């Protein structure tokens, strides 16, 4: 018999408990830690891709609290530059500043960039995210001690992952956050090219499990399609969620609008698709190139997000986010029960801001 | 490892088995407990929302039995002339009629957190019950508001909503309540278990909130999540002692809002109390929509009672307490709930109660 | 503290492994039991329904081994008229008749029609079906009891039923064979009107166990799509088959052919629909002159495709019995229950098992 | 009571879990075995379909490293002549085909499908330098086929056989001792098998594949998974439950080297695909197979490069660096509805063309 080690679940398999509640939404906390030693004043990450952050969608992102990661399909010299508009950068009073007051950036590194790393340390970047499509690999794990190695103090993101004992290599090799996600985004085809994945409700438990005895923290990337599974994903345990596809369709994401069949969209495509790899430099993909609706503001969009955390948080009656998981207490869900928790037997007939 | 309480199902997830049967579905009783002193001839009450229940559709549901509850998107003086229309209302048309015990039509009104001033005029108005609702009902502000109305109006039966948890039920009870409402998430309008991912299947929610409530003698209403007419006989089989619906109820003559006509069929619009439309930036937790004009009321909810009737015929039930006894459910796959319903015939003719 | 007995099953939940094999699907017996004292020669009974069965499509059942049910709504000057053509009627060598080299026939009554029995009695009818929406009802048992008592020599199958304690009463009551089917049905909306139901494979193996034990033969109606659903709910331990939507769209049915959009169409609705009573109620109201109560119906009018002959219909169906027996290694429906293994499958494991990810180009005749 | 043997999966309700990897996808070796005595440098296997493969498709997956089995809806001689054409066929190309699959002596290798009781196919089938002979039934597990796979071996010691099709591990069992050299494993996950619906006889494919595999193993015969393939990462599922190989057919119909001409409909191109138990394939009968169509998807070296890719790439996310490795280590967990949803795309329209996903 094959080796089935455990029934994986994701986002729509889960709902939250109501508990007893003494605290509004308005009044919750909502701050968390992106790594040990870096604070987010709220717990969205923009997704580390060509198509949602540059600088324009990473101010933005750290003048609400949060942060963006600056993609690494550009030469050197563009990500450098990208950076440092960020740094450089009453209105905006959660905005997440580093020591000096200036706004907090990441950027994304690969294997084998060290000549990028460095040149990232010099433009004051505040945490450096290498990504790759397994994180649980040598590659990974040699580059992650070659970076402490050399830059002690440099904050360090590593993934992503999907497993404990991932998440206990990388804990070992000294990273500062683990990501966890492997097959859960919008756009990507990973789980159906190889085969390979976990559903991000269990992977996220079973990586937070390993990585808390590390104390580290762990970023939740990739699935997100509802304010309802930020909500979940920090309930687990997570402590900060990275989103793609929610803010591709704003203002301050690269690339322009343009008009198919009378609305308006913006480009989305995995890095891993063929349209990335092949402006960046026969492939195997995986990830699709896409469209999604143009939504407006990153502002307007991350405000409905929030919202629906902070009416989550009221529901459980936490007063913060360490409070929220401690409280929570989930139900497991059928497909019918999914049915009904939707929008259902009525027509829609105005557009809602937080529901499409 | 994070905490996961139970598998949580829905009216789609069970059907009830047939049982030995002498009864006959139109000589079975319907009446049922409102709250712990006010009972309904028939258990169907429609929805405190803005595009379901004002004046003319309370009358209706009381006349055939059953209770409306005025919805509180409205300022005080409106409401209480809302339900003074009611009580003023009021005949072998109507045998069934619930009235209360001058020969007035019973008759609710919703009211929120905090609105004593609110309390004070329906009850001089002549209410009959005060529905507190609000989107979490586990909460201090309802438990402390529960605790300021009984303490000032000890002879007003209070229900108070919306929980999903037995530990809701029991605080509530605690309280003083006099009828629990069920839901958190199972509207057809609300988004809440997708806005904020919380909520609690309906059919678990009302089998664990009935278990506790029933300690305390205090009957459970089962709000939010009725389709079809089976939902119906579901929740009351597992122990709620009244349904509240909404969509079922938005398309009649009887409830407020225009008819209009759109590509060459006529609507009416249904929308949650917590949509952008409704509640006047705001975070909603329901959507604004449109649902077919079906008619009276009376045709509706005369199919409605007559598939709870047919049910209790199949499980050999006499009355509602008979149902809940003698029920018993089965749990079925999806691939029972698609033999469930219509399957590979195409619908030629309407029927009234299936769509 | 509610009370869930047990998860049930139907058709699409389930399928039968293959076994060692030493027989050829042509070869296989397919004779079977309808009642006590009726046999069949091959297991498809067509529906009591005035979409389905009268004395055309009752003819060709039984003429190819199986057997039609005229339905109960008509008068019943005009049943009896029904089951004479049929008495009245080898190039159908498994022809099923009587001792007198009939046709066999049954005829659907409802509960109290002692009157509509002595009639279909004396026209010969071979076996009287008493339906009710619910067959575990004190109308039903006592139903029973008169007929049996009167007419000691008359087959009667009665439902229809869900339960063991269901098919315990039906046994003890009397009965020659069971009807098990409550909600399954293509046209049904019981299980939605009321939310009572059961099933289908687990109401035929929870009731088989129980009717076994009184040596009372099971008959599976309702809610079979697919010649596959045959072979499974014999597998499970029915003796018959039921069948209504897959044989309403056949030349012999009652009804005529109408086109819509290109394509022919004959109607099929459900007797509790609000199509098949209206014509009750035309009669009750003319008769007292009163304003009646609306009807609360448990089933739906609707449309089938047209199919052709009721012939090339059983054929296929059979062609896909005898092809599951084959596959079960098993020389008769009894061999075919004793081997009959299954395996539950999943919402994945239907969409394998049903054509994917390719586009149909010609329709096959036993497969939409 | 009836008897519900287990609860049995197919593709989508399992996916592989990531474990520590210091392999790159580049470096991972994908060889493995057909039978117990002929090797395969690619672990893919052309179905043998009257729309898929003849001598065309067998000489590119040969080429690729793989195997065709032509198929037997042909008289004797028809079968034999385009056997020949594989076997006279240049192997290399333009290094262009570097992991060619070849005997002996240096001829493309190439199978042949049979039915039961066709003797004199077999005999000619041998003449005609055949490497391997495909005895396929809709019911391997028959006294027909046992007989049949026992009479070969008597004429024909040497001659590898593969026999088919089966679902069960009592039926590995039989035709194992029944002295097979490789069975073949697929009662209705096939993408235009109908046999499950028709005859409600079936056992999902990754279940069926595990129960025989485990059977088999004890023979030391290898598995052929075969029909319900529908993405590369089905293939890495199957081969990680044990399998040795993979037979596919509806994503091989669409090439340039499949039989039968490319037609336009409704400004799309396509090749029929049909079911060789199909009303059309068997010219009153009773089909176990549906006629259909599927799109164009050009040429057959393009469709193995992405399926192999993917299947590297999943062996770089377990960390094999071998098709026994990668059985050794392969860990899976179970999913729901919700988790498949969630692995394909889902929430944003695709503008682009995938060569691997659609
Ligand atoms: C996130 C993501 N999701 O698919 C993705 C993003 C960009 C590119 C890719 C491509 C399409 C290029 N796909 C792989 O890179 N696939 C893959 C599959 C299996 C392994 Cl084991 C590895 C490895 N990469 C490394 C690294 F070079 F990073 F060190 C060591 S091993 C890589 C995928
Ligand atoms: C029924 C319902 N379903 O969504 C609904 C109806 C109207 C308005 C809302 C809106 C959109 C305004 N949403 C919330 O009101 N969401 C929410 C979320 C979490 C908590 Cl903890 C609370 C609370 N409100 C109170 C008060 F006392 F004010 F009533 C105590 S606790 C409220 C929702
Ligand atoms: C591959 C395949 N998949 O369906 C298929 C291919 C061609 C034809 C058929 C048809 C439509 C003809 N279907 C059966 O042949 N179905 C079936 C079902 C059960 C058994 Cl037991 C047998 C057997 N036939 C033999 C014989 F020797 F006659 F060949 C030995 S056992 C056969 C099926
Ligand atoms: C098959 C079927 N539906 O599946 C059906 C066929 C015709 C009419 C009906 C209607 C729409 C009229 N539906 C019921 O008759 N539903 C129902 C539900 C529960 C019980 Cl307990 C009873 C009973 N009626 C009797 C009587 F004596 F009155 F005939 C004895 S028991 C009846 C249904
Ligand atoms: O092409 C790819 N293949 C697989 N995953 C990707 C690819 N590109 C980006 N991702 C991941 O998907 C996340 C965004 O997912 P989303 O928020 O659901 O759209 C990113 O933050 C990455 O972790
Ligand atoms: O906007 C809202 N958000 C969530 N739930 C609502 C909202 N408005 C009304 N509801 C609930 O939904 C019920 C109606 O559900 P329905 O019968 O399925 O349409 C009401 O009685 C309320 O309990
Ligand atoms: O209107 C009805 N409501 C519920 N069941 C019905 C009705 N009419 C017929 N049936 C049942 O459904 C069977 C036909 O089901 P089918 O073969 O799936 O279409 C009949 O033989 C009856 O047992
Ligand atoms: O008509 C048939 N009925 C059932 N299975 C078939 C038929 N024809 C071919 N097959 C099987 O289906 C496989 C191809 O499945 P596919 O790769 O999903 O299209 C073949 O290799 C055969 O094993
Ligand atoms: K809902
Ligand atoms: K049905
Ligand atoms: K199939
Ligand atoms: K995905």
């Amino acid at each position: 018999a094959m080796k089935i080690v455990k029934r994986a679940l994701t986002f729509e398999d889960v709902l939250l408990r109501p508990g007893y509640s003494e605290v509004l939404p308005k009044e919750v906390k909502i701050h968390t830690k992106l790594t040990k030693n870096i604070t987010l004043n709220m717990p969205l990450i923009s997704a580390a891709m060509d198509t949602v952050t540059e600088h324009r969608a990473a101010i933005m992102m750290a003048r609400l609290g949060g942060l963006g990661v600056i993609h690494k399909n550009m030469d050197i010299a563009s990500q450098v530059r990208e950076v440092k508009r960020v740094k450089k950068s009453k209105e905006y009073p959660d905005a997440n500043k580093d020591n000096f007051g200036r706004l907090r950036v990441g950027a994304a590194i690969g294997v084998g960039q060290m000549d990028r790393v460095d040149a990232l340390v010099e433009a004051g970047v505040d945490v450096v995210v290498l990504d790759s499509a397994h994180g649980h690999s040598k590659g990974i794990i040699d580059t992650v001690k070659a970076i402490k190695a050399k830059y002690p103090n440099l904050d360090l993101i590593a993934g992503n992952i999907a497993t404990a004992a991932a998440a206990k290599a990388l804990c070992e090799a000294g990273v500062d956050a683990v990501k966890v996600g492997i097959g859960p985004g919008s756009i990507c085809t990973t789980r159906i090219v190889s085969g390979v994945g976990v559903p991000q409700i269990s992977a996220i438990d079973e990586c937070v499990e390993e990585a808390n005895k590390f104390g580290v923290p762990v970023i939740a990337d990739g699935g997100i399609k509802y304010s309802g599974d930020i909500a979940k994903a920090l309930a687990v345990g997570a402590s900060s969620v990275m989103i793609g596809s929610l803010l591709a369709g704003t203002d301050e994401s690269p690339g322009e609008l343009f008009t198919y069949q009378g609305r308006q969209y913006k480009s989305y495509r995995g890095m891993g698709s063929l349209g990335a790899m092949q402006k960046g430099s026969k492939l195997v993909p995986e990830g699709i190139e896409g469209r999604v609706p143009y939504v407006g503001s990153i502002r307007s969009v991350v405000h409905q997000l929030l919202g629906g955390l902070r009416s989550s948080m009221g529901y459980v009656g936490a007063k913060d986010i360490e409070d929220f998981q401690k409280r929570a207490e989930f139900v497991e869900i059928t497909t019918a029960g999914l049915k009904e928790s939707h929008v259902h037997d009525v027509t829609i007939t105005h557009e809602a801001p937080n529901y499409k």
